[PDB]
């Protein structure tokens, strides 16, 4: 029998875990610790939510220790595997409307695109995933022969055993099945630490991997903080592999520390700057409503939304004016609520951090053209955001917004290398997009883009079959598609005289 | 023109550059530093060697950059980026005897088998990778589409950029051009630091790519300390990618230096305490053959040799005795003589560590059989050492002598679980090995080894279509194979809308 | 509503549709005409079925075309397909037992095998195939670049269109589902033609894609004669693929009359007469129950069954005597009785074949230890039957008896080559085995072994995951595995210059 | 020592085998039979050569059977199969002007051209393919395990055996390298049947296997009638797979000739009518230069050649005055004058298939702008030609001319479906290209064309790493990339249970 906050909202009774998720069974953090998560919509607080401690993660990982060695999960078929992933899948779409209100509580996610994106992306990262389990292959390999013997070299992919999954709050549950469908679908068990500011989901989640039948012990879950339980994950000897989502700062910290516990696997999907050049021979009107996905989409908390657009000399105006029309017709409002295209920022600290970053805007000398400033209604409501007149040089140009701040600056008729070279002076690399109806311009600007991806007249389309990861100080590694899977197995060679 | 130490021997003329290597030429490190590299089969200094210094560092990292960036490397098709690397390979073999005498000189590796293994297995990588350029391919993915529009999703395989590349002493050229190879395939260009104490071969491969027609600043070689130039090359903002074989614990230390500077790409290539497990029903003189082999090929400096025996109860004492009698048919001394089959060990300070090794397993209780003692000869020669009696929590048991020191336990007969257990007890898992005629021992050993890679009645038999690398502190990515060039790639997701 | 013969049978309730599968409904063959299906447990008719006819055929290709040219089959995402496939096979498992009761009454399978493997590996089949829907991926190409412009290559995998499956009766509904699955997760339309003696599970199977939500006329069903359906479907003009499952000589028959219509692609999975070579060294026991299964599984109609038993002298007449001991400890009986284990032959005239197949046995010296002729009962059961002393030029030595007969020959201690000769002396290439428990024979003699499956101390071990196809006159292409899905799909080349 | 046609032309002797190449000999064939080959350029007898009869045929099958079963080729490490491939291409190369210059004589080939082309992509072939030799692998495969026991399924990739191959005469040399390198570096032997008017070429690339070492029989080639020995090579018993490239008349006759005799596997490379569509905004000059390639190169004897050009309304007769223009500036001639930019047809008897295919133009309403007739001057020149006012019905615009003539249609502005299906309504499916800058056109029309390989914004641009391969009656089978290797591979599954 599992403890519930029980909640009546969007015409659902809810009910929503609140404890560590450890062994295939809720139970209190150490000394019964708790903390609160807030609801963004009006500062309400949700619930308390049990606070994991340090012997609570070492609880976990023997957990997940304990399940892949000798448990039931290390012993099936690939193919049994996948079925468990594939019901798990179900189960979470028998659930799909509690799991979006949950979502839209505890993150402020529009419930509209929560079902379509932060609970449906889920989903189908679960099946897509659930597929690999018994088409993950190794190989047999033409070895030069020891003569006049004869060798057989063949490869076996196996899993890394347990992992640490630290993830951030921006779509909690997506997030967390991003890396989990691919670290389950190879093998291994895990250990999970959701965001503090957004645990909800999660342990949502870890009831629904009950009624699936994971298990126990393969799935643990660890609401609580990054310096207290992630960084014991990281350092933790029997971890064998760190999966991170996250700022640029803790993902060098994670690194460090996977380093020097036990040279643990690790990789890494970090900040972005991502640019976005709209060219003068584009569709304008669907350059306007892509432009303004590429930015507002998830009112800004988007890792790969773009933090700058470059739009062409003879177009700019045109364009400014036309995002500016689209943009007071957006309505801001409760998550819940049908007709909101636009909820609360996730937390107010964040909320806090986007009213600095547009006075320094400001400050630096941009045009601010809309918005800038917090809704005035209760909760955690920032303007749709509009600047102009941004120069390279401006701390605008430079720093993720993580917001909903769109941030424009032009570049001459016909100058294609000049505005690449604007667009790849930046340590980031995680996305991209280019609007042109010129297939010439198309190839060589993708090719030209340093990002971990490219769109090409369109943004925010990923899917879970393409593989999504960064260059350069964005991180490396892949979430989505097979090449997520070669972060969660190790490859073992075999090589046989006969 | 280039300046070189000359040196009549073995029947050839030595010209042996002695320069730094950058941006296509030979230059003195700043200040004009030298040091001596020491000849191990009889103490002598062989020559002087420049000796890099931070600012030559940047130097070679900056000649890299423009190579990648602006340089002909960057722009000609993989097709004749292959034919480059297989003309470079061609210049080796044409050069394979002075390359092997040097080796002989620098490592003290016995000529005959510099010949086969650390110029020829080179010669062997070169080619093989160099066959990869035009074969590297990335994918088109069924994506679902924003229907009544369609996308197409491609992924492109690009270069990361300017690697590093930090190597060991053991294989100065062979570990040089594994790594080398695979990075130069994918279209990278390179800064390598070969071991402080072996630089000869690195510096004549580095005449062989001008020979070749590698363009300028492709190749750079910074003979120097890993303390001063290795440390640069994980701390530089321009460098994107390092490529490690080395010592754990450097490891460790070279893991943390690329997560604090611009989270550059790493893989590890760390030590080993490998098993061989020995079934009493084997072929037990062809076992005598390998397993000697498993410990004292190449001087037993060899990160995946047998560092533990196990052999069953009932053939122990004959498989002893056995060893014995062979190791004493064994001709130690000069690696340019053709009866030589025990060359000397590396350099000093490494002979002494093996004789402080062989001083604590006797303390602690060991059985010296026989050797156990540097080689009363001018250089530096260290006898083949067998221990027996050894327990599992003896220090002998558990650390890497790098050296010709076979470590022998028994278990009892028809255990199988117990002797696996005893051979995973540890937090090495490179490689391993089992010798049994039984195929069901043989499948269910391999499957239960906790090692990157499991040989079946062989051992050493590495091949350069193999992926080859470790688990757990081990550490992880492939050299060799096709595995070995996702070190050296990037993968950039494209994604249409039409 | 569905017309259903309706019988009450193993405390079920059988609703067994009996017509043409046309478009997504049921309906009559031109002029109505019909025909037995006979069960083979008493020789009773179960029910008339519709007689497809030409024009049958055409209707069914017209509706298979138009599904994949403007139907909703050809629109979804490839992830949507994979879903409908998946519910498919939920479908299946929901109506399995229903599934393997029609299969023991059509085809006399036992039903407790029926129901593990006609029916299971069925549905394993489909789900397996589901999964590789949004996995099936093109390339891009490092293709040389006509500077100073570029160039991109990739390729698209497409379906190859409308495809045509013809199969045999041995296993009506795995045989079908097979090729089926693999067919319709690369994207394709399908007219399915069983054998005519098999009718039912197929026309079964058609309802349950109504249930499954498959549109109409991807699937279509033609129960008939290969003489007038088989071969219209592999002479139209808008069929573009023959996948075909049955004998040598209708596999070259259909092949010309793919080559003479429109070069339709064909892929050909033929007749066995495959080896199974069992070496005094193995396990005997276990060498007795898998050489046991590797003739008398499905009554032997099972196109992989050794064919040849080829036994070291050594163990020879102990491995005969318990064989016997074997033979009679086997229930012979109707197929739906839980103690049976052995069922009846297909069809009367496969009965036929069978009795004369010994017959010929006998006649040309070969000494009949058991069976060799129909079970005195009513319907067309036959008595497991074992022979011995078979030399190399007789019939039965080189022709596939498709039935329980066991044709076991010696071979001389120590030897090894001179057995894989004979065992290699045939113009089949389907399957083949071999008992040992020596590594090195067993790796040695799977090299030799001109064989499409090799097993090694098993045998009958297939997976849907594991491609399965014939060498030589066995024909060419597979089933299952990922290989299968090469058969039913393109691949387009695009090449642009930017 | 071989016998030599010899001859001082182009500045070089060539020594000119003339015999059918058996075991590594040239030998005449049965009774001494020859034949004459002539010269396009002026009608001349280049020499006799050698007309191989059936016991030829029969010694040449011997020959690759033993060289496959019992000689050094089958017994070579595949790494060494790749180094003697590389040696052959190097070989060529070092023969390279040679080659040409016979081409040049036998062909007609335009020396510049086959240097580039004919010989230069034979060239690349072979270094292409030795690359694959060593990286060709299998799988291993996570099947169900049967509990308690345990399974490996793993595959291997094998050779085909002794194979045939039949080419056509427009690239004699290339069609020949294409085949026969993936053929070898897939562990293959062969007897190749050049088209009988084009031997010379192929039997110089015989001795030049000489010259490599390639071991004797690997390599047979015989000159003569498809009739008579192209049947029998399709006929023989000990041929396991045919590669043909020719008409798809021969193709199907070829394939039931594979059907009637032992199933072997086939590949078809057949006709084509590939249509180009041309919009109005394209790049209109870059768009004649290509358009015209696409017809005239290598005088239309091109397989892939634009058998249509569809060119849109507003720009069709701008694009005809320019076309003609460039045509009127080709100079017409001796393939060995430099300046030479179109040759003379391949043979007499196609020259006056191409008089005979412009009459039926021109009669049944087609509008002749140019050419259509036989240059008047000595040898088989046609005309470069182009025919406008083309409609859908028309013969020239179903048949495939295989030679220069520009076949234009209109198509009205703004539709893109209509002109999709008219550039569809053929069996043939080899080849495409569409000329647009507009990348929502590119995209849509190259996932609409029905045709293996499209090009967009060039034309010709086949590459040796890009499969190449036709769909419906263009045949089946990729010639060229990795995809070319599965045509000359099998597939051994095998599965173990330990
Ligand atoms: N897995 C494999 O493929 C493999 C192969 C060969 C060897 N090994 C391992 O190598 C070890 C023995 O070699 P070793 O004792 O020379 O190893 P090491 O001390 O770790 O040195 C390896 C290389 O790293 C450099 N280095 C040292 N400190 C550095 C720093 N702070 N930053 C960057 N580079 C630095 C060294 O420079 P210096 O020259 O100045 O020392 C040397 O070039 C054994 O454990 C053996 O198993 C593993």
């Amino acid at each position: 029998v599992i403890n519930y906050v029980e909640k009546a909202v969007n015409k659902l009774t809810l009910q929503m875990p609140y404890q560590l998720f450890i062994g295939g069974e809720f139970v209190d953090a150490e000394g019964s610790k708790t903390y609160n998560t807030i609801n963004p919509t009006d500062g309400s607080v949700i619930c308390q939510v049990s606070l994991a401690q340090v012997s609570d993660v070492d609880k976990a990982v023997a957990a997940a220790k304990e399940a892949f060695e000798n448990g039931l999960w290390g012993k099936i078929n690939a193919r049994d595997r996948g079925r468990l992933l594939y019901r798990l899948a179900d189960v979470m779409e028998q659930h799909q409307e509690e799991l979006a209100t949950i979502e839209a509580l505890d993150a402020g996610a529009v419930y509209t695109l929560a079902l379509k994106t932060h609970v449906g992306m889920s989903i189908q990262t679960f099946r897509y995933f659930a597929g690999w389990c018994d088409k993950i292959q190794g190989a047999t390999i033409p070895i030069n022969q020891a003569r006049p013997n004869r060798n057989l070299t063949l490869t076996k992919k196996e899993p890394v055993g347990v992992c640490g999954i630290v993830i951030p709050w921006n779509y909690p549950l997506m997030m967390l099945s991003w890396k989990t469908a691919a670290c389950l679908a190879a093998g291994n068990t895990v250990v999970i630490k959701p965001a503090q500011v957004t645990p909800l989901t999660a342990l949502k989640f870890a009831e629904l991997t009950l009624k699936a039948g994971i298990p126990k012990g393969v799935v643990n879950i660890l609401p609580g903080s990054g310096s207290l339980v992630g960084q014991r994950l990281s350092d933790h000897p029997d971890v064998r592999k760190i999966g991170f989502t996250g700022s640029t700062e803790v993902g060098k910290h994670i690194m460090k520390s996977c380093a020097l516990s036990n040279v643990k696997k690790v990789s890494l999907e970090l900040g972005g700057k991502s640019p976005l050049i709209i060219f003068a021979d584009c569709d304008l009107n669907k350059a306007v409503q892509m432009g303004m996905s590429s930015v507002f989409f998830n009112k800004g908390e988007n890792s790969i939304a773009a933090g700058r657009l470059f739009v062409e000399e003879s177009i700019h105006n045109q364009f400014v004016q036309k995002v500016v029309e689209e943009v007071e017709k957006m309505k801001i409002g409760n998550p819940l609520e049908r007709d909101t295209n636009h909820g609360p920022q996730n937390h107010e600290a964040h909320l806090r951090k986007l009213v600095e970053y547009c006075q320094r805007g400001v400050k630096e000398g941009a045009t601010l053209v809309c918005g800038g400033n917090q809704v005035p209604r209760p909760g955690f409501f920032f303007q749709p955001t509009v600047f102009t007149d941004v120069e390279d040089h401006m701390y605008i140009a430079k720093e993720e917004s993580f917001g909903p701040i769109m941030i424009i600056s032009r570049f001459a008729d016909g100058d294609v290398d000049a505005v690449l070279s604007r667009a790849n002076a930046t340590e980031f690399g995680l996305a991209s997009g280019v609007f042109t109806r010129d297939i010439n311009k198309a190839l060589y600007v993708s090719d030209k883009l340093q990002a971990g991806t490219v769109f090409i007249n369109t943004y925010n389309k990923t899917d879970v079959a393409a593989p999504f990861g960064g260059f350069k100080q964005s991180g490396f590694g892949k979430d989505l598609g097979e090449a997520a899977l070669n972060e969660y197995l190790r490859i073992k060679t075999v090589t046989f005289e006969y």
